[PDB]
């Protein structure tokens, strides 16, 4: 369902997100309505699912991150979906992660101390019905720099 | 590096972090300076490194298979290891890497269009290398948290 403009416009913008829209109408060959259109529509499709900036190593000043799988009981797993949502408004969650693996799914977290981490996982995890985590120490993550 | 940055670097990044596409002068007029000054405080954020990047396209559109591949390199490797994601960062597959402090010495977040595709990443890239093994796993579904930041 992607059209070859669509193409060149999705590829620009993965080099530069921060691409001016009349310089991208223009690099394209379109005219900017309709290129401002075209985008609005890959956005609205998922297809460019946002436009992030990449802060920090998170030590500014959420120094602390970490990846906990988490496993459910087997009676809550028809709930899935509904726990992720509502864990997704968390503020220490950044990323989730589900796997073709031994457990249910990956919380991507940032936090500002141990005590901070220990509060989410207290308060969000531990008070519910699911049946353990594994928390693991995050020491750097990095996005990747590779072109289309 | 934190507290080298003040009330309006805050708004700044705040506002940014979500809509990495908000103008400049949109940007200015919310956080109440002007747009000159903005820009030279994006500049400074992105200098100093506190902004790593601007950047999220799917990936069904080309790369409909996603895979986590936990790496474990040699006792002997390890202290190469700054260099060994330096060089794995440019490789097309990999959309994130993670240093962990488990047994594993990192985990790669990869796309690729087949399984023969991915196959081919880690043999490639990984099995044929100083490194004593990988377990590569599948990915379902990627989220992002939709909290105000």
């Amino acid at each position: 369902e992607l059209d070859e403009v669509d193409r060149r416009i999705l590829s620009l913008l993965h080099g530069d997100a921060r691409m001016p829209n009349n310089a991208l109408a223009d690099t394209v060959g379109i005219a900017p309505s309709t290129c401002h259109g075209r985008v609005r529509r890959l956005v609205d499709l998922g297809v460019i699912r946002g436009f992030y900036t990449d802060i920090d190593p998170v030590a500014v000043g959420l120094p602390l991150q970490a990846m906990i799988s988490v496993n459910l009981q087997s009676s809550a797993r028809g709930k899935i979906r509904s726990f992720i949502q509502q864990i997704r408004r968390k503020r220490q969650v950044m990323d989730v992660y589900f796997l073709a693996g031994a457990d249910d799914f990956i919380l991507h977290v940032a936090a500002r101390d141990t005590e901070d981490l220990r509060s989410f996982v207290v308060e969000n995890l531990n008070a519910d019905a699911d049946v353990a985590g594994t928390q693991t120490s995050l020491i750097f993550e990095h996005l990747r720099g590779a072109a289309p």
